DNA sequence: CCCTGGAGAATCCCGGTGCCGAGGCCGCTCAATTGGTCGTAGACAGCTCTAGCACCGCTTAAACGCACGTACGCGCTGTCCCCCGCGTTTTAACCGCCAAGGGGATTACTCCCTAGTC
């Protein structure tokens, strides 16, 4: 039973990218999350910037 | 593909007779006019005073364009579910039937209130 099944790819992802801006300490790195969110899985901004929807 | 002759049926409408009540007519009738008063409250200044008209130079706070972008009102698809028109049944007021009081008037017996004369 892997939680990629229960949670699918939206709210995998949506967990990821929560993950990475808990990831920085400071306001510069909000921005940030895109590239290192691209950096770790290979996604283009354009779609982190579109289908994340971040806090 | 979509249009319609015929038919079923609802509409508009004026004769066409019966009814009850809108309006006129009659008999009171009570309240608006009107004489006055006398004194009350608002018009007429008048002094006052008090908030606003326009003016000056700033200050960035809102306002607007531009560009991205993106998702929702609306319009397409389909089904499905549920409410209507019609047919059958049952409560639902309404008007007749009957024998007995209640009573309101209505009149009959009578009995006291009234009033006359040898």
């Amino acid at each position: 039973h892997s939680f990629e099944e229960r949670y699918t790819q939206q709210e995998i992802l949506q967990s990821d990218r929560r993950f990475m801006e808990l990831n920085t300490e400071n306001f510069s790195d909000l921005p940030n999350v895109p590239t290192l969110l691209s950096d770790l899985t290979g996604v283009p901004r354009d779609r982190i910037e579109s289908t994340t929807k971040p806090i």
